C-alpha cells in the first residue's frame, strides 16, 4: 500500500521509513517491528490516545507475522535539531516553548496513565510550526525496553530515572519526568547532563552530580533492588553549576523534575504551573529541510 521513499533511522523496536500511500499520495512515517496479541491490543488502544504534542498513531497494522505502526510524518527530530544548534545552541525562548509543550504531552498521557517510559532527542519530533511532538509513547509497555535495538545499536541509559536503574519493579509517571528533566539540561548546555555507558556508570554519574542518595532525600532507597551499601557517598552539587546561564525559575523547575523520591518529583501537570512559564510564548525554529 505504501512506497518507500527514503530510510528515517532504526528505532528500538525496527525500521522506520518516510513512506507514501501508494493511492492516496499521503505522505507518513512507517515503523516496521508473529507478535503477541498482548502487543496487539495494547497498541491498538494506542489509536485513541490523541493529543496535538503526541505523534499521530493513524493505522496498525498486523500482517505476514509482521506489525506496521502508520504514524504521521514530521520532518526534523530534537537530536538533529540539537547537533544544528551545536554552534549557537537553541534560544531560550524556544527551549521554553518546547519543554513546555513536552509536559503538556506528559500531562495528557498520565492523565489516561499511560507513560512513556524511554523518552530521548530521538523521539521528540519537530515540525515547521513551531511544535514538538513525543514518539513512541506507550511502546514500551507493549514490547518491554530492552538492552539493544533489532540492529544491536545500545539503547542509551542516558534518561533513564534511578527508580528504574535501581531495579523498581512497578514505576510511575515521574520516571518520564525524570528524563525529560534531563533533555531540558541537555538543550540548555549543549552536553548530555548523564551520559552513563553502562547502568553503573549512569547511576554513579547521577549520584556524582546529585548526591549519593540515602533515606534522608529518598525514604526506602536503600531497600531497592540493586541498592548497595558499598556505593560511594558524594555530595551534592549545585545547580547553579550544572546548568549555567539558566536561570532562577529554570533551575527551580529543573530541581523539581530531578528529585530522587518519585512522589516528591513534580508532575507534568504542576509544571505547567511552575513560574518558569510566566512568560512563555511559541517562537518558530529556523528549520533547512
Ligand atoms: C515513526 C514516527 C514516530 C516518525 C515520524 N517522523 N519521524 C521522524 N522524523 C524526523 C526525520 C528524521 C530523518 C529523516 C526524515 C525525518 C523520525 C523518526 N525517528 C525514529 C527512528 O530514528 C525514532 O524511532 C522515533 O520514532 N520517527 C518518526
Amino acid at each position: 500500500n505504501f512506497q518507500k521513499v527514503e530510510k528515517i533511522g532504526e528505532g528500538t523496536y525496527g525500521v522506520v521509513y518516510k513512506a507514501r500511500n501508494k493511492l492516496t499520495g499521503e505522505v507518513v512515517a512507517l515503523k516496521k517491528i508473529g507478535v503477541p496479541s498482548t502487543a496487539i491490543r495494547e497498541i491498538s488502544l494506542l489509536k485513541e490516545l490523541n493529543h496535538p504534542n503526541i505523534v499521530k498513531l493513524l493505522d496498525v497494522i498486523h500482517t505476514e507475522n509482521k506489525l506496521y505502526l502508520v504514524f504521521e510524518f514530521l520532518h526534523q527530530d530534537l537530536k538533529k535539531f540539537m547537533d544544528a544548534s551545536a554552534l549557537t545552541g537553541i534560544p531560550l525562548p524556544l527551549i521554553k516553548s518546547y519543554l513546555f509543550q513536552l509536559l503538556q504531552g506528559l500531562a495528557f498521557c498520565h492523565s489516561h496513565r499511560v507513560l512513556h517510559r524511554d523518552l530521548k532527542p530521538q523521539n521528540l519530533l519537530i515540525n515547521t510550526e513551531g511544535a514538538i511532538k513525543l514518539a513512541d509513547f506507550g511502546l514500551a509497555r507493549a514490547f518491554g525496553v530492552p538492552v539493544r535495538t533489532y540492529t544491536h545499536e545500545v539503547v542509551t541509559l542516558w534518561y533513564r530515572a534511578p527508580e528504574i536503574l535501581l531495579g523498581c519493579k512497578y514505576y510511575s509517571t515521574a520516571v518520564d519526568i525524570w528524563s525529560l528533566g534531563c533533555i531540558f539540561a541537555e538543550m540548555v548546555t549543549r552536553r548530555a547532563l548523564f551520559p552513563g555507558d553502562s547502568e553503573i556508570d549512569q547511576l554513579f554519574r547521577i549520584f556524582r552530580t546529585l548526591g549519593t542518595p540515602d533515606e534522608v532525600v529518598w525514604p526506602g532507597v536503600t531497600s531497592m533492588p540493586d541498592y548497595k551499601p558499598s556505593f560511594p557517598k558524594w555530595a551534592r552539587q549545585d545547580f547553579s553549576k550544572v546548568v549555567p546561564p539558566l536561570d532562577e525559575d529554570g533551575r527551580s523547575l529543573l530541581s523539581q523534575m530531578l528529585h530522587y523520591d518519585p512522589n516528591k518529583r513534580i508532575s507534568a501537570k504542576a509544571a505547567l504551573a511552575h513560574p518558569f512559564f510566566q512568560d512563555v510564548t511559541k517562537p518558530v525554529p529556523h528549520l533547512r529541510l
